[PDB]
């Protein structure tokens, strides 16, 4: 019972629950982005998160090894690690953000609260917020790069910080007030937000939805790809955390309950940023659309005023981002040891070279982080954000469902969860794993594929060779299932017939479908709800 509690709040709260939501929701509005992040997960994210851990529970293999049921579709455990790595490069640079903060907090004096310092510009209104201009001139030096054709050479004080995280990435892959004080520092927060004047209008925009924004679709791709950022499907780690778990525990109950404690997670989150930023509007006599930039930095301009506005700020700023360092390191030692376990396990030649292989990922990850923290950094933070996930971590989850449900059997799906748990699942979560779930993916694929929406930072508009590039770099990993297909299709001996058939087969009928027997030769099989 407080094992089975420890690990809900492990799934609770995440970097995707506190950095990320509270951006997207300010994206969109604020409502409608909330009704299609409620529509989407209550069908769409509860049955592929139990889909996902029945079957790393049941295969107990590797992230790339539980597709023995569809050897052919086996490409698509490279794909999740190649977006796995993707999201590493950028989950770096936040972690070297909050060590830069906490460095700085160690003062009686807050630098980001008044306009009177070296990085001021004539412009502050304590106009830009001190916060802001902190952030964006003593933090990042922004305003001395174009754009993304012009970088500069990296910052010494961003790279003395992301050496240190990366030092203590590799020594732990070579705790119980960890998981609860993210509570006690979001509770109190939220009671002053509450408390504070002026957020009543912060609420009041938070909840409630316009019409006119749902019929668009960058929202509902937004909702999309954050409903598998905060549960965790499509990166892999749900499998490689399954693996070695408890092979008669039960799964829907595990499904369920940590399912409804991240949506009360994220709500709260999502509560509090939009309650300060009433507060703040009110403040500075802004509209709450006008007192921020749309972009990956808004816990960082907004949180530290908070902080601020807070008695005796100095010893709340450090609690805070010593919890948001911890959170940060946890999110990305989980993906970094998704990868590195996955490709240990997949080829043999790597057996005991485990420590030379660790260093030298690590050693390539930080080298190809290196490059957000220049002066233009934001630029490639945010060409990173919107296409290491994009439409490839859709296009994975889509392939994948496909994939066990129809060339498997939901029924095999539904037996084989009847033989390891007690019970079997009823027959929503099998028309839900059939057909609604897919139709709901392909659906949206389709809508961010032909949607223009180019990146962008503010005022600032990408040129066309970064869109260029991006589509590049997420082709790259969507590209992964076709091409193994291909081998394996080509490598297996006899006819075509012969070649579909071990091909499609599950493993398992070895014996069984050389002697004439092919389950998937057939229409009863595909017509089975
Ligand atoms: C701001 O800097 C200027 C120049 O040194 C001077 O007025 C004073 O040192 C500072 N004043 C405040 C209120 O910070
Ligand atoms: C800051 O004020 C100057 C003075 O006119 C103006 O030229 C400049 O555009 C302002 N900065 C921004 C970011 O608008």
């Amino acid at each position: 019972k407080i094992d089975f509690l420890l690990s809900v709040i492990g799934f609770a709260v995440d970097l995707a629950n506190v950095w990320r939501f509270p951006y997207l929701c300010y994206k969109n509005g604020g409502g409608a982005f909330l009704v299609p992040y409620l529509l989407f997960m209550v069908i769409a994210g509860m049955p592929l998160f139990y889909m996902e851990l029945a079957l790393g529970q049941f295969n107990r293999e590797g992230a790339a090894g539980v597709w023995k049921i569809c050897p052919i579709l086996k490409g698509v455990g490279f794909t999740v690690i190649l977006i796995s790595l993707y999201v590493g490069f950028f989950y770096n640079v936040i972690i070297a953000w909050a060590l830069h903060y906490l460095f700085s907090s160690f003062t009686t004096e807050l630098p980001w609260i008044h306009c009177n310092n070296s990085w001021n510009s004539p412009n502050c209104s304590d106009g830009t917020t001190p916060a802001a201009e902190y952030f964006e001139r003593g933090v990042l030096h922004l305003h001395q790069s174009h754009g993304i054709d012009d970088l500069g050479p990296p910052r010494w004080q961003l790279t003395a910080c992301l050496v240190l995280v990366i030092v203590l990435l590799y020594f732990s892959l070579w705790v119980w007030i960890t998981a609860t004080m993210p509570y006690v520092v979001l509770t109190a927060l939220l009671l002053r937000g509450v408390t504070l004047p002026g957020a009543i209008d912060g609420i009041r925009a938070y909840l409630s939805v316009d019409f006119y924004r749902l019929c668009e679709a960058s929202v509902w791709i937004d909702a999309a790809t954050q409903v598998c950022f905060s549960l965790g499907v499509g990166f892999g780690v749900l499998i490689a955390f399954s693996s070695y778990n408890k092979f008669t525990n039960n799964c829907y109950r595990d499904a369920i309950v940590t399912t409804s404690i991240n949506s009360l997670t994220s709500f709260s989150s999502g509560f509090v940023v939009f309650s300060f930023l009433g507060y703040m509007a009110q403040k500075h006599s802004v509209p709450i659309g006008d007192v921020a930039k749309d972009g990956p930095g808004l816990i960082f301009i907004i949180y530290p005023e908070a902080i601020a506005t807070l008695p005796l700020s100095s010893a709340w700023a450090v609690v805070f981002f010593i919890m948001l360092l911890t959170l940060g390191i946890d999110s990305a030692m989980g993906g970094m040891e998704s990868v590195i376990t996955g490709l240990i396990d997949e080829f043999q030649l790597l057996h005991r070279h485990r420590e030379l292989f660790t260093l030298f990922i690590v050693l390539a990850t930080f080298l190809l982080s290196l490059f957000c923290v220049t002066n233009g950094g934001i630029y490639v933070f945010t060409l990173l954000d919107h296409f290491a996930a994009g439409t490839s971590i859709l296009f994975g989850v889509l392939i994948e469902a496909i994939g066990v449900a129809w060339f498997y059997g939901v029924g095999q799906f539904s037996d084989d969860i009847q033989q390891m748990t007690g019970q079997r699942p009823s027959l929503y979560w099998r028309l839900c794993w059939k057909l609604v779930s897919p139709c709901f993916l392909l659906f949206v694929v389709v809508v961010s594929i032909v949607t223009f929406r180019p990146p962008h930072y503010g005022a600032y508009i990408f040129p066309d060779w970064a869109n260029a590039l991006g589509w590049v770099i997420a082709t790259s990993s969507m590209a992964m299932v076709p091409i193994y297909a291909a081998y394996k299709f080509c490598s297996l001996p006899g006819s075509f017939r012969e070649k579909l058939a071990y091909a499609i087969a599950p493993e398992k009928d070895r014996e069984l479908v050389d002697r004439g027997e092919v389950r998937q030769f057939t229409l009863r099989h595909w017509l089975k709800v």
